[PDB]
């Protein structure tokens, strides 16, 4: 009893083996997330009692926004080290443009990407 | 006026060029969807008036379900040609298991994958 | 002294971070191989004295050949578990077709994929 | 007569459909190359007389070298538009560093990536 069918696709990830039509109970397969996506949780799913266990999630990278940076009077700190796309968990460092200073209540100039979202610092003249 | 920043990531797809920090108005880039995903719409985005145009969508493949097929008394027709994963737009063909016949109001035995969803035929004894 | 430039592409693999134009000595990045490719060695490269260390290799999966199997009078053992593509290190199990037996000096019916190569068993009438 | 087995893997590319164990004569499948790789030739292979036709090639992107650029006294022209990786067919534009000029017999400052190779311009003091 308890065989499973082919393992479920997940967004932005792939299993590391060729899918089969049927799997014995206790069988397992593993996922990997695509390059700039961070795999959250356990990469392995196991077949038990007719069902696969819960696959991991592939957490989204963050893209910097020209519009937001212009609006907030900030720029990337490191011109030769531009993290245009950042992994979830990775930090991006900004600076105030010439003639501006960190606003009160602003997030720090260094900020961390989480699943697509960057909380940008804000500078004022 | 009207330059754009780095192009947006999309689920299950990738741009075909290396991202740049800034793009001139009229610049374009192109997406491709990952292998079993079907690109819906125009693959190209263009920068105009400070904004990228709308990226395409990557339509999901369909995975056959052992549980559903067992419940509906069906199996794949072609044992040597098993579309365990099907592309959006692609058809999958089932048969009634021995001793069963297509129920009334059942979908045809041939059915088409659309963005992850297969409408399965149902057989009754 | 000793900064590095952008990390080298490798066949069938990708780095897990966004490439930068320059890296400080002691910086590191990591590779992942594409889904059915097996990463051989250490996934991490480190920048020292102006040079990246040696990247890993992505070992090739194996595809079964209809022509070879027909010529050798063999078939896959498990009709519902067809490893049409196998990872390096993974085993594939064949059987002699009806009316044939393992030849003398033949490889065992179970055989392991290594970097694209399967050593097929041979059956004789 | 003339059925084919599963289609061949190619470096840095993937087929766009789920592989099957057997294909009828006249069947076809299609490849796509991974994002910064340029597909050379016809993306489609067709099964005839027991054999697949010849798959396309995925032409390699080019990575700029810090060491070579330093040795040749050049830098990227566009600081905000750095093609750290370039597609085959795509051009990269350099400039002489301050205090240098294009050497005689040097390649032009604009140069095209071909299957991994850039022919770099050289500047002299």
């Amino acid at each position: 009893t308890g065989k499973c069918g082919p393992p479920p696709p997940i967004d932005n990830g792939d299993i590391t083996s060729f899918p089969l039509s049927v799997y014995a109970p206790a069988s397992s397969v593993e996922y990997q997330c695509q390059n700039l996506y961070q795999l959250e949780g356990n990469k392995r799913i196991t077949c038990r009692n007719g069902q696969w266990s819960e696959p991991p999630k592939c957490l989204h990278p963050c893209v910097i926004s020209r519009e937001i940076m212009e609006n907030y009077n900030i720029a990337l700190r490191w011109t030769a080290k531009q993290k245009l796309y950042s992994r979830t968990g990775e930090s991006v460092e900004f600076v105030c443009k010439a003639g501006y200073r960190l606003s009160s209540r602003s997030h720090t100039l260094r900020t961390t990407c989480w699943d697509g979202k960057l909380e940008y610092p804000t500078c004022a003249k």
